[PDB]
């Protein structure tokens, strides 16, 4: 991000706020947990799931107008959204419920591998010139291990 | 790019190459140049449609590994790419012709819009980050007038 924004502390802490319909409510709450663990391995920054919306990241469902003016568009397209790190809707990340939410193997967008995409905006990363990379901004369905060289290098340049 | 690729002669040429049949023959040539007149009112440039590879700006469609080593991917994903201005491939405009090429509001992605874009790259202008001009890198079917200040603030940094 333009001046190089990241977090100034470690323990992360997210909120969600709602759940989608596509799922149980309990996938969902996995399928964020280990999109988490993708970074917390790379990071020196620890992924905390609190219930407070004074969680640095917050996280909600939406279709359309869902409230920073910047709304979604309908059946595909806009996949999600995620803002850089600092205070307030700085850090959130939300997914348009009009997509079908589901895990790898599912008709539906991988909401791991989306919510994959949004924590590493949410960290800092911008998007990569790396076609094969995961903020490469197009989502192709991988089964491979989302990483990769240049996701890595981002981070490391942020958090060391 | 981050050099700040342009011509460096106005007389621009250009070379059809080879024609989906998702359209006539007759309307993707108008399509082709419909193009062109939104980047020449706006430049000192011209663009001549020759018919010849010795052409500036070549446009060519093609599936999968197509000869510039930048394959596409099937329907959807990918709908084109273009190279900044130089010798050779550099200027080179190629669609993904895995997609239902059409005209107006229905099927298919705009050969028009998409290939304003398009052209627009091939002149050295990367992507917008305003999420309403031409050169955002996502494709929304618009009736109006695809210029936008942004895209004109954009070759008038390059030429004007
Ligand atoms: C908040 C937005 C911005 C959001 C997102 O990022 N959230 O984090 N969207 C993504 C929208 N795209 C961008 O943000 C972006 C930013 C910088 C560069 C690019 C870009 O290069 N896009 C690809 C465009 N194609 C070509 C191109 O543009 N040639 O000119 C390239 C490959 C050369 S394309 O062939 O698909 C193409 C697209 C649009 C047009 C076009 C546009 C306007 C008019 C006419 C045509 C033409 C070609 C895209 S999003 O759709 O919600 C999104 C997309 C992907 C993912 C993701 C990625 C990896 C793994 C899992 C999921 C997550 C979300
Ligand atoms: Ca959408
Ligand atoms: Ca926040
Ligand atoms: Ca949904
Ligand atoms: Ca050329
Ligand atoms: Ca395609
Ligand atoms: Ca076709
Ligand atoms: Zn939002
Ligand atoms: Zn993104
Ligand atoms: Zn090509
Ligand atoms: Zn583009």
């Amino acid at each position: 991000f333009e001046g190089d924004l990241k977090w100034h502390h470690h323990n992360i802490t997210y909120w969600i706020q709602n759940y989608s319909e596509d799922l149980p409510r309990a996938v969902i709450d996995d399928a964020f947990a280990r999109a988490f663990a993708l970074w917390s391995a790379v990071t020196p920054l620890t992924f905390t799931r609190v219930y407070s919306r004074d969680a640095d990241i917050v996280i909600q469902f939406g279709v359309a107008e869902h409230g920073d003016g910047y709304p979604f568009d309908g059946k595909d397209g806009l996949l999600a959204h995620a803002f850089p790190p600092g205070p307030g809707i700085q850090g959130d990340a939300h997914f348009d419920d009009d997509e079908l939410w589901s895990l790898g193997k599912g008709q539906g967008y991988s909401l791991f591998l989306v919510a994959a995409h949004q924590f590493g905006h949410a960290l800092g990363l911008d998007h990569s010139s790396v076609p094969e990379a995961l903020m490469y901004p197009m989502y192709r369905f991988t089964e491979g291990p989302p990483l990769h060289k240049d996701d890595v290098n981002g981070i490391r340049h942020l958090y060391g």
